[PDB]
């Protein structure tokens, strides 16, 4: 699951989760490789968004129903993402509306104020993604992947590392 490339994965959506959580979309490239993490920010500023408003009614099915309010309400959905995932499709849009429902997830977080909640709800999403694709965003590069099959808001490119 763990490798040096999942410093680039879960940095791009423990950080989406909180563009619509707390508004941050972020201005630094994230920890040691981060420089495809600014440029996949950039880009769910109109793909993950646009479907929080096409598939957010089942998202509603899945959030007043679980009533998430705890890390715990989180740390169950782990064994969940196995089975949504598998080959998971190699163009990379298909996940966008796991990583657009956490986002969704994290605001009702952040309606009560916590954080501690979101930090796992990143890693359901993304430690069982690399657990399905243990060697198969290892070859393909997948995050650059992602960006290079929309490209439609990372017109200022991303990178240049700032802090760490
Ligand atoms: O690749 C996907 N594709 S998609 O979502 O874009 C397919 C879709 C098509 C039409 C309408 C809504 C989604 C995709 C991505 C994420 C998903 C799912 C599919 N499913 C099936 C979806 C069709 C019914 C919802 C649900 C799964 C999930 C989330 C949370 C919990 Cl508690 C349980 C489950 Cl099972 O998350």
């Amino acid at each position: 699951m763990e490798d040096e490339l999942y410093r680039q994965s879960l940095e791009i959506i423990s950080r989406y989760l909180r563009e619509q959580a707390t508004g941050a979309k972020d201005t630094k490239p994230m920890g040691r490789s981060g420089a495809t993490s600014r440029k996949a920010l950039e880009t769910l500023r109109r793909v993950g968004d646009g479907v929080q408003r096409n598939h957010e009614t089942a998202f509603q099915g899945m959030l007043r129903k679980l009533d998430i309010k705890n890390e715990d309400d989180v740390k169950s959905l782990s064994r969940v993402m196995i089975h949504v995932f598998s080959d998971g499709v190699t163009n990379w849009g298909r996940i966008v509306t796991l990583i657009s429902f956490g986002a969704f997830v994290a605001k009702h977080l952040k309606t009560i104020n916590q954080e501690s909640s979101i930090e796992p709800l990143a890693e359901s999403i993304t430690d069982v993604l690399v657990r399905t694709k243990r060697d198969w965003l290892v070859k393909q590069r997948g995050w650059d992947g992602f960006v290079e099959f929309f490209h439609v808001e990372d017109l200022e490119g991303g990178h240049h590392h700032h802090h760490h």
